[PDB]
């Protein structure tokens, strides 16, 4: 599941576009700051919470694991 939980968020998004900011959230860089590791939240609004979001449900699902579910959870 490198992406079960994210790419399930993602398509459920009201906006096609959100899914690309959730994908990010889900790659987020490493910590918390996953946009903001980028450089600065300026793609979107629905951006900042959507991959803010899967960002940081990725975080806890790269948070306590680290194999099928972190290595690919994430």
């Amino acid at each position: 599941m490198l992406q079960k939980k994210i790419e399930e968020i993602a398509a459920k998004y009201k906006h096609s576009v959100v899914k690309k900011c959730c994908y990010d959230g889900a790659c987020v860089n490493n910590d918390e700051t996953c946009e903001q590791r980028a450089a600065r939240i300026s793609l979107g609004p629905r951006c900042i919470k959507a991959f803010t979001e899967c960002c940081v449900v990725a975080s806890q699902l790269r948070a306590n694991i680290s194999h099928k579910d972190m290595q690919l959870g994430r």
